[PDB]
């Protein structure tokens, strides 16, 4: 079947164009179809730009989402919960370099390397601590796969260097899935200018890729990179003005996860509000702000998403200050929490729901028109939780208008279900601009 007009494909390789009609274009770039022509191999598109001509259709890749299945991995030697003598059975023919990561049974919640070193298999405990992965305690990793680049790339201690894995079975490589969705990057053409940020739960640097300047992101304490994975996989199938863009991802064998994103040159939303403040923005920017969010949040719980993880911070701005939700690490559909932006019912119930988000949602507008000032300003952290249940609500901040701080009431409602939905929070912050109840 042809590609459907409006279907999306990166460039695999650099087209300089056979004909007059043609429509030249550079590796990486996104192609939008327009229409298949007579022959199959060719199509006629757009650029960005906008842009007609025509193309082959070998030289691009359909782009499209990546389900982080339970079955999507990185690291085909991986074998979650296998026991020992599972393993001993995995690898029973005397091979040398034959090894198998497996987690560990014998000491909870660290791993345990398995290698066929001479007619035996030697066992060896992988320790997790402080967010790092270490065998003799003087190497340490982020991730079970640079451990293995190590390892495999000298003995280093072991028995034996490992050669070969033990594949296990329905292990789908993530690698070439994400290649194949057309989301793979190439670390070549990437340099890491600048820190951005270094975070708890990740760093963000600013970079270049292929000219550009482009925001990259790894996450921290992720082992097994399963984190890494449902963060990228969400991100493939978002798309919304107001939700940061991914741009790809980047695999190095020999460990280094990053996820790529569109640079917002304004920084988060909270530094974006206390540098400029009260004395340059206006109603009119502080409302269009919420809008912004307020959008961004009505699209993800019409595609059944919940953020969890929503606040000023985690909404960045881009150089003509559109305001993006962003850090889709927590994303997930209908089921550790920020405890001053999440709701009562999400800190103790296990489950999470729009509703939560709806509670952070008000939690954030209040962080807006309070200039980024950070939420319950005179109260313990131990203290939160028992008064926010026992009905306390933050007071609406200095000149923030009625209207706007009853929308932060309403999103602080005890019973969940009266929440509002997003849609009806857009709704009511039209209602109040249309009136200008804000100015």
């Amino acid at each position: 079947a042809s590609w459907p007009s409006g279907t999306e494909c990166i460039a695999k390789y650099n087209f300089h164009g056979t004909a007059e009609q043609d429509l030249p274009f550079c590796k990486g770039d996104v192609l939008t179809i327009v229409a298949v022509t007579k022959d199959p191999n060719w199509y006629k598109a757009k650029n960005k730009v906008g842009r007609e001509g025509i193309i082959p259709a070998n030289y691009v890749q359909k782009r499209e989402g990546v389900k982080a299945g339970t079955k999507l991995s990185l690291m085909p030697w991986f074998h979650g919960k296998i026991t020992r003598e599972q393993a001993e059975r995995l690898l029973y023919p005397p091979e040398t370099g034959l090894f198998l990561v497996r987690e560990s049974t014998n000491y909870p919640g660290d791993y345990t390397l398995c290698v066929s070193c001479e007619g035996k298999v030697e066992h060896y405990r992988i320790m997790y601590h402080a967010s790092k992965l270490s065998i003799d305690e003087e190497v340490y990793f982020e991730n079970l796969m640079q451990l293995v680049e190590h390892y495999t790339t000298d003995a280093d201690g072991l028995c034996t260097r490992l050669i070969k894995p033990k594949v296990m079975e329905g292990t789908v490589a993530a690698q070439d899935e994400f290649y194949r969705s057309g989301w793979a990057l190439n670390m070549k053409e990437l340099k890491l200018l600048q820190t951005i940020g270094k975070g708890e739960f990740g760093d963000v640097m600013l970079g270049d890729y292929r000219g550009n300047k482009v925001a990259v992101k790894c996450i921290k304490n992720d082992a097994t990179a399963q984190a890494f994975l449902a963060e990228a996989s969400v991100m493939t199938q978002l798309r919304h003005s107001n939700l940061v863009q991914l741009l790809g991802v980047i695999v190095e064998e020999k460990g280094g996860l990053y996820i790529v994103t569109e640079y917002m040159a304004k920084g988060s939303l909270v530094d974006y509000l206390r540098s400029r403040g009260r004395s340059v923005l206006g109603g009119d920017c502080l409302l269009k702000f919420s809008l912004d969010v307020c959008e961004a949040m009505e699209y993800l719980e019409g595609n059944n998403f919940v953020h969890r993880d929503l606040a000023a911070r985690n909404v960045l701005v881009s150089e003509d200050n559109v305001a993006k939700v962003s850090d889709f690490g927590l994303t997930k559909e209908a089921s550790k929490l920020p405890v001053k932006w999440t709701a009562p019912e999400a800190l103790r119930e296990k489950k999470f729901s729009t509703k939560s988000d709806v509670w952070s949602f008000g939690i954030l507008l209040w962080e807006i028109y309070s200039f980024g000032r950070v939420p319950y300003p005179r109260i313990p952290l131990k203290d939160v939780v028992p008064r926010v249940e026992k009905g306390y609500k933050m007071d609406a901040p200095d000149g923030c208008p009625p209207a706007v701080y009853d929308v932060m009431k309403n999103c602080w409602h005890l019973d969940a279900a009266t929440r509002p939905t997003f849609l009806q929070l857009r709704e009511q912050l039209e209602h109040i601009r249309t009136h200008e109840l804000h100015l």
